[PDB]
DNA sequence: CCGCCTTAC
DNA sequence: ATGAAGCCAAGGCGTCCTGTAAGGCGG
């Protein structure tokens, strides 16, 4: 089992969430950032402790109250805008119905069948409702809904005949699983979903666009690059911006951009089925939680994607039996599945 | 303790404090500075005598009084003009709960256990009221009030029901603690703060507007740009109605509510909390690593305070001071990590 | 402590009399002498 | 599981 | 079309520019 090359395109294909602020007199621009130098105080625990304890005075009680001045890119709502419109776009497709790779006539025909058979036995439902009640709550904006009035979702789907289905203050109106099911268009929207899914060659389109109220001269939290950097100490730059965001030029103007992975990874913030659960992780391999540095699923459990996968053939002779109880069982289903929507370097061996 | 990887974030967010002028007609225009060159003395010590000795030999008579040129920006009311106008938004979250990253499962249930602690045994009304009292006495102003025949501060909050809080002239009326605990609104906004810091995803926020009154012309003054390699006294500036205003800085506005401390050693003045309780007019550390009252001292004795907030009772000059401090830098704080 | 002044002094002067304001220290060949310090009024 | 390992405009 | 566009002097100092994670390979 697990071949030295098995590989996985991702079904959830999100990109981008482009920033516009609304004027009442009802006209958009993109938002705009500046580089702000700003003052701080030498505050780290590593400029008053060696190790473990206490250094001779080097760092006097003088030394440690020189202003230290550091660079930032500062984002924040303009005086006199309305509110922010918050555009990007989804297509979710059928790509976990054939490894993307070779090498095993037998596992390529073993995971067919088992997609094929979680499908039949339990259907797309509950990966979508999950997948789709976080697009339709705001979670793609990350930190822009926290300490914001209200905000609204408005998505366009395709293929699809009648008008933009729009979600409502969401902090309110829309708080459990029940509030977004009791909507007239929730079924059509997560049955064009399962649809995309079941179906070959299967599309399901979502352009959404948000409308958020935040307070005045509010700050905009967008997504920050990485960059690896080192020349030396003294002195390539005294600034070297720290806080550097992602952005593209909007009608010539540059603009922060929110990522297009960091979308992606909110959208998949669906897994809950390991071990413990007390709150969704982002499906993965390991079961990750990037905050709270550990890894829930970690391959000594037995509970990662590559334990699981290896029980495969395992669960074609529980999907045909009667019946699948709703204990572990069916969430390892899930998760499996939730994994081939993601996923795709299924390899180890090295690789 | 201190384990590699423990961030918190902010649980106070202030703004930018756009300023406006109001004119008599009731119509508000975006306050304009301008960057004008003036005409000094040569008044440095280091321009009349060497390393400390004696005159040069070249700066003579003549040549001290040759006037050195310069260049400010120059913000001031313009003529005719009824006051200013100040706005900005504040918004009060419970997110010193738990810790932004961890890397460790035990300090983060300590720090956990240690909020939750506090929160029962001592009231967020210390903590709540020295926030809100420096934001209804307009401190954010900083040098603005002084100089000021008059200013006035109106809160609109939420969530709430109820017509804006009013704070009138902040100087005869609004001088102590118990001026504040008056008429009507202050325990129904005080309370909603400690709501905010009580309940998981618990958020109060306020947008503050100001009134000052300022003799004929008088000199206005923002927040100042750091940026260094002419302009001296450069001003940290924002777009407003498509024309350039001084904004009296985002960080600025957050040390002013900040200035809650005065617990460090003795005391004389709140300061700005932070690790080293450090002093900007004299240039010591108050609370320096020395005294063992500094913050990476009392955070590894988290279990001792711990153990002491368990039973009854906590004396109110060291403990619950040292709690407070510790609280109020978990309200601001990041990062308190160690190799 | 403060005391704050509003002073206001009336000059009374002959006909077409001179009015002598602030100059400006300027940049700096073209012809210029007396540039004055100004401000905007209504 | 353990140690070896460099240079920057 | 007729002619010219004057000069003189200077350009301050003090202080600082954060920290965490994140190997391949042969043995």
């Amino acid at each position: 089992k697990l071949p030295t090359n098995l590989a996985y395109e991702r079904s959830i294909d999100p990109s981008d969430v482009c920033f516009f602020v609304v004027w009442p007199d009802d006209r958009k621009t993109p938002l705009t950032y500046n580089s702000r130098t700003l003052l701080g105080q030498m505050e780290a625990k590593s400029l008053a402790y060696d190790v473990s304890g206490q250094p001779i005075k080097s760092a006097t009680a003088e030394a440690l109250a020189q202003g230290n001045p550091h660079q930032v890119d500062f984002c924040h709502v303009p005086y006199g805008a309305s509110h922010i419109e918050c555009s990007f776009s989804v297509s979710f497709s059928s790509e976990l119905r054939q490894p993307y790779k070779c090498n095993s006539s037998k596992v390529k025909q073993t995971l067919v069948q088992l997609v094929e058979l979680y499908e039949t036995k339990i259907g797309w439902t509950e990966l979508a409702t999950r997948y789709l009640m976080n697009i339709c709550n705001g979670k793609w904006l990350w930190k822009n809904t926290r300490k914001a009035y209200c905000w609204n979702i408005v998505l366009t789907p395709w293929p699809w005949n009648g008008e933009k289905v729009g979600f409502e203050d969401i902090r309110t109106n829309y708080t459990s699983r029940q509030d977004f099911k009791n909507n007239k268009n929730w079924s059509a929207i997560v049955e064009m979903i399962k649809t995309a899914f079941s179906s070959t060659d299967g599309l399901a389109i979502f352009e959404v666009r948000a409308t958020l109220h935040l307070p005045t001269n509010a700050m905009v939290r967008p997504s920050q690059v990485f960059t690896e950097k080192e020349a030396a100490a003294a002195a390539a730059a005294a600034t070297q911006n720290s806080r550097v965001f992602q952005s593209t030029t909007i009608d010539g103007e540059r603009s922060p951009i929110l990522g297009a992975f960091k979308t992606g990874a909110a959208i998949a913030t669906i897994d809950d089925w390991y071990p413990e659960a007390t709150e969704p992780l982002r499906v993965g391999r390991f079961g990750v939680h990037r905050e709270d540095v550990t890894c829930y699923r970690h391959p000594s459990t037995g509970k990662d994607f590559f334990s699981i996968l290896q029980q495969a053939e395992h669960y074609i002779e529980v999907l045909s039996a009667n019946k699948t109880p709703a204990q572990e069982t069916i969430n390892d289903m899930h998760f499996l599945m939730a994994n081939l929507i993601k996923g795709g370097m299924f390899q180890h061996k090295g690789d």
